[PDB]
């Protein structure tokens, strides 16, 4: 065997070095004795570190590929937008163990799956809604520190902007995973990303990070920006 090392990176996120040269990350589970999506676990005493698979989570992919700005902290209140079976939301809940995660889902069947996977993670608050109509859930979602978006639609950028106006604190952050082909099927992805970056900046964001999650997802880029205002 080789020396093993688990060290904290960012805030409440862990780098796992098994000594084989492969980059690995994990989160400290808030619901011990449970596997959300059959992920690998490193149990040290009572703590359980859940291996965060980049092939199953775009956020993990972004971190593995070099994300330097990770605004989600332990006490962060985050607005999660996008279809999910519980993978990324479970890890975000582990990180923000002293915070809250509002999960917006349109389809009852998706919310059903999310509810089964994030069962005992009580800091995750499910909200059946349409991200394109943020005013409908404005009496539930309090001002947030971070908005994480993963919706493969042509209007994904305006959706982030619309939700930022409604819920994002000034100085807060917007994290958005953009699938180029979900916006345009003809243009060059490089040009599509450039135009999307401009739309976000024109919308009120100052782009502070950009990560090509290339191996794990083709023609997908994670954008991170600070919300300045209107």
């Amino acid at each position: 065997m080789e020396d093993i090392k688990i060290k904290e990176i960012f805030e409440n996120i862990y780098e796992v070095d098994l000594g084989d040269g492969l980059k690995r990350i994990a989160t400290k589970s808030i619901v011990k004795g449970k596997k959300v999506y059959d992920e690998k676990i490193i149990k040290i005493g009572d703590e359980e570190y859940r291996i965060w698979n980049p092939n199953k989570s775009k956020l993990a992919a972004a971190i593995i590929k070099g994300l330097k700005v990770m605004p989600i902290k332990r006490d962060s209140k985050i607005l999660y937008l996008g279809a999910s079976a519980g993978t990324t939301p479970s890890h975000v809940a582990d990180i923000a163990d002293k915070g809250i995660v509002y999960a917006i889902e349109y389809a009852p069947r998706i919310m059903r799956e999310l509810l089964d996977a994030c069962a005992e993670r009580e800091n995750i608050i499910p909200i059946l809604g349409d991200a394109n109509k943020p005013q409908e859930y404005a009496n539930i979602v309090e001002k947030v520190d971070v908005i994480y978006e993963d919706v493969a639609q042509p209007n994904q950028a305006e959706i982030l902007i619309k939700n930022a106006k409604w819920f994002l604190k000034k100085g807060g952050y917007g994290m958005i995973a953009i699938k180029a082909r979900s916006i345009d099927v003809t243009k060059d992805p490089k040009e599509i990303f450039k135009e999307q970056k401009e739309i976000l900046e024109a919308g009120g964001f100052k782009i502070v990070d950009e990560v090509d999650i290339e191996p794990f997802e083709k023609d997908h880029v994670m954008f991170v920006g600070i919300w300045e205002g209107k």
